């Protein structure tokens, strides 16, 4: 056939070249006789080893442009550009469709490091990232101690450039970096440790405590919590005794020689950063009892009503019984009969006969003591 004009085929395509790594820039044409290629960066000529056999570039007889490296440093910056290669022969001219050659970049330094969280358990935790400087632009990814983070757990979400974990668990504490990659490679940022701190409680608790005088005293208290908490007791009504308490090892509190004034409120408190917990117990001095009211001798008419009064005062509230002196049987507060014994400890003799003649014992007893009192009744006509 005869002789016909340049007609480009085959067009350059665009593409991004990892840090000195060769490129391929395809270009077909079909003309008779055979068009002679030529290439142009912004409209500049772009000398090849078919112009000076020194030159990193070489035109192929398939008419494409090979690069054997990339040229890209903070002085010359030649291969870089905008490219199009022109099919000429003998009459016509061939110009074909643009395309870019850049350098993959990806930077040191990130645009926003993951930073440390201090979280209560079950308070939810965020962590913000944004990879350093790239093209193509990075892409981000998350690792908890050297292992890859996945959004697979319902609480773990991974959006953007962020982390959300909607409720702590302790097992969520650990050291996390956030992966920028593109195709240059990997970049991973600052360790941004994630800590699940619990609230101080108590494993045990102290037991209110009724002790005698000069007896010791006892107040057991065990705490939990993260950091460790600090454990301190206290004395709601005042302060510790003066070289008579000892805080234990195991944190129990021991008051020695107890004496009534001791007879109070203590505290155990546990204590960290994240929160504090109290915890009460009474201490209860015992002592024993002594009478208030004496019972009298007195003398009551045939048949009338005889009340002998007897109150006594001790801790706690002491007992109260009467018996009359040769006989076993104890008279308490409610079988009835005509003698009857008050809440307040008084004896009440109701339609007196003859027989009612004699003495009665007053008792009064508690935990600590014991004391006895009578009075003599006499009856006449
Ligand atoms: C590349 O071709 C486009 C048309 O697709 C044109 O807009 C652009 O100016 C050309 N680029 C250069 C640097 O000449």
């Amino acid at each position: 056939q005869e002789d016909f004009p340049p007609r480009i085929v085959e067009h350059p395509s665009d593409l991004i070249v990892s840090k000195g790594e060769p490129a391929t820039l395809n270009c077909k044409a079909e003309g008779r006789p055979t068009p002679t290629i030529e290439w142009y960066k912004g409209g500049e000529r772009v000398e090849t080893d078919k112009d000076d056999p020194r030159s990193h570039r070489m035109l192929l007889p398939s008419g494409s442009l090979f690069f054997l490296r990339i040229v890209h440093g903070r002085k010359s910056r030649p291969d870089e550009g905008v490219y199009v290669c022109v099919a000429r022969n003998y009459l016509g001219e061939a110009v074909s469709h643009n395309a870019s050659l850049e350098v993959a970049i990806l930077r040191d330094d990130f645009r926003q490091n993951p930073s440390d969280v201090m979280v209560a358990v079950g308070e939810p935790a965020v962590m913000e990232c944004q990879p350093p400087r790239g093209h193509p632009e990075p892409t981000i990814s998350w690792k908890k101690d050297g292992s890859p983070l996945d959004d697979k757990d319902e609480r773990i979400t991974i959006r953007g450039g962020k982390l959300m974990i909607t409720y702590t668990r302790k097992s969520d504490a650990g050291k996390y970096v956030c992966v920028g990659t593109n195709m240059v490679g990997e970049r991973e940022s600052e360790v941004a440790e994630l800590t699940v701190l619990e609230r101080p409680s108590f494993v045990k608790r102290p037991s209110n405590l009724a002790v005698t005088v000069d007896d010791s005293a006892e107040f057991k208290c065990e705490a939990r919590g993260d950091p460790v908490p600090t454990v301190r007791w206290r004395k709601d009504d005042g302060e510790l005794p003066k070289s008579r308490y000892e805080i234990r090892d195991d944190h129990t509190l021991k008051i020695r020689k107890v004496t009534a004034g001791d007879m109070g409120s203590y505290t155990c408190v546990a204590e960290n950063m994240v929160g504090k917990a109290e915890a009460s117990a009474t201490l209860t001095v015992q002592e024993p009892p002594h009478f208030v009211v004496k019972p009298r001798d007195q003398v009551v008419a045939l048949g009338r009503t005889v009340t002998f009064q007897c109150e006594a005062t001790g801790n706690p509230q002491p007992a109260i019984f009467w018996r009359r002196e040769g006989s076993q049987n104890l008279l308490f507060s409610y079988s009835s009969s005509r003698f009857s014994v008050s809440q307040t400890g008084d004896l009440t003799i109701t339609n007196v006969q003859r027989s009612d003649v004699g003495y009665y014992i007053c008792q009064t007893l508690n935990v600590a003591g014991s004391i006895i009192t009578k009075a003599y009744l006499e009856v006449t006509g």
